[PDB]
């Protein structure tokens, strides 16, 4: 089964590997214990069939929505931090690594989109959602639009439908879902109006967006920390801020934990704990990562407050606390399909926001 005496460990490849290797030689340095770093495809998928079998890495690097699934098949390890580590971290994105009421992961970093602007065309972004109709015909009659953002997918235009009291599944039950209720119909009513009304097209994806901004068509986008890298080329001044209000409320934009689990089937368990607290979870561990790719904001709260000098990370961090925290069932697959099926018979007509929402509801509790 899995190798005694050492640390292997699995990250996706587009996160900073190396620099978990550079802080993985450091604890070998002070202990005599290596660690390797591995990368490999499909890793989200490995993991659940070689564990299965006794096998596979000590420690694994993911998304926290996927760890409810590891769990549930008895994969995980529970954690147990004491209090005094615990408060290293801020307090919701424990919330994150939490199922049936126990630990089953570290919380690494926090991710979630935030509202991009063009600082030439609009020196002062809107804070309301209300304001975009009317800011639109004004930047039309320059040949300009407001807004565009990726209208297909569900987790681009859920933090507009939630705002309002919308929610996918209650801290667990999974028999409370809110994609049907009074909120969500708000919310998605707007979005539509805004359709209909020539303001967005209905049809417009991720790329037609990106290349719209980027190209200074329009004067606001949607989108994460992975696109600005994409923005800071293009030559356009940008800014990244809090999303707007709708009804007066935040927008709930999910929210996205890189989290480290530890394997179940793993005999070095007291050796992975005190890699990931003592030596990864800590401003220099963190920064080792960083250095070699950005984590973007970060979970422990010493870090972060050095990183938010950087206004799009400290952005990034506002619309997360103010975010929905996805939820770590597995279940969650049947809402994605579900609200984007809604969104889209929404938009084209072929069926009322009511109905939309309710064969959605009614498609994921079922």
């Amino acid at each position: 089964k899995i190798e005694e005496g050492k640390l292997v460990i699995w990250i996706n490849g587009d996160k900073g590997y190396n620099g978990l290797a550079e802080v993985g030689k450091k604890f070998e340095k002070d202990t005599g214990i290596k660690v390797t770093v591995e990368h490999p495809d499909k890793l989200e998928e490995k993991f659940p069939q070689v564990a299965a079998t006794g096998d596979g890495p000590d420690i694994i690097f993911w998304a926290h929505d996927r760890f409810g699934g590891y769990a549930q098949s008895g994969l995980l390890a529970e954690i147990t931090p004491d209090k005094a580590f615990q408060d290293k971290l801020y307090p919701f994105t424990w919330d994150a690594v939490r199922y049936n009421g126990k630990l089953i992961a570290y919380p690494i970093a926090v991710e979630a989109l935030s509202l991009i602007y063009n600082k030439d065309l609009l020196p002062n972004p809107p804070k309301t959602w209300e304001e975009i109709p009317a800011l639109d015909k004004e930047l039309k009659a320059k040949g300009k639009s407001a807004l565009m953002f990726n209208l297909q997918e569900p987790y681009f235009t859920w933090p507009l439908i939630a705002a309002d009291g919308g929610y996918a599944f209650k801290y667990g039950d999974i028999k409370d879902v809110g994609v049907d209720n009074a909120g969500a119909k708000a919310g998605l009513t707007f979005l539509v109006d805004l359709i209909k009304n020539k303001h967005m097209n209905a049809d417009t994806d991720y790329s037609i967006a990106e290349a719209a901004f980027n190209k200074g068509e329009t004067a606001m986008t949607i989108n994460g920390p992975w696109a600005w890298s994409n923005i800071d080329t293009s030559k356009v001044n940008y800014g990244v801020t809090v999303l707007p209000t709708f009804k007066g409320q935040p927008s709930k934009p999910f929210v996205g934990v890189l989290s480290a689990g530890i394997n179940a089937a793993s005999p070095n368990k007291e050796l992975a704990k005190e890699f990931l607290e003592n030596y990864l979870l800590t401003d220099e561990g963190l920064e080792a990562v960083n250095k070699d790719k950005p984590l973007g904001a970060v979970a422990l709260k010493s870090y972060e407050e050095e990183l938010a000098k950087d206004p799009r990370i400290a952005a990034t961090m506002e619309n997360a606390q103010k975010g929905e925290i996805m939820p770590n069932i597995p279940q969650m697959s049947a809402f994605w399909y579900a609200v984007r099926t809604a969104v889209i018979n929404a938009a084209s007509g072929r069926q009322t926001v009511d109905e939309a929402l309710k064969d959605a509801q009614t498609r994921i509790t079922k």
